[PDB]
DNA sequence: TAACCGCCAAGGGGATTACTCCCTAGTCTCCAGGCACGTGTTTTTTTTTTTTTTTTTTTTTTTTTTTTTCCTTTTTTTTTTTTTTTT
């Protein structure tokens, strides 16, 4: 439910965004959300 | 087989006596290197300030806007009331 993939007390060391709310806007949006792949690199890197 | 002994022969040079001479022993007298004393200028040691690289710390990561979801403790020890058993 929360999305933190680990212990509740030690959720700061756990990854966030593994579990997401399913996008029920269209059928195609649901199919795109069911076939999504996420990179573990954070969204602040200057390396391209 | 020639060491050794006996016998004989020959000669060479150290010992002896005398004359000489010359070099050193001895004694003054002047003076100068040999030596006692003081010290040095290089040599080592110690500080002193810098240098140079390594390591650690710290701070940073464009802005604005709109929706959900989950959570906003929890086990663990101590206390306190209740219930049951016994004389």
């Amino acid at each position: 439910a929360t999305g933190n993939w680990g212990d509740q007390k030690k959720a700061h060391q756990a990854r966030a965004g593994v579990s997401q709310v399913l996008n029920r806007l269209t059928f195609a949006s649901t199919l795109s959300h069911l076939r999504r792949v996420n990179s573990p690199i954070g969204r602040d890197g200057k390396l391209a």
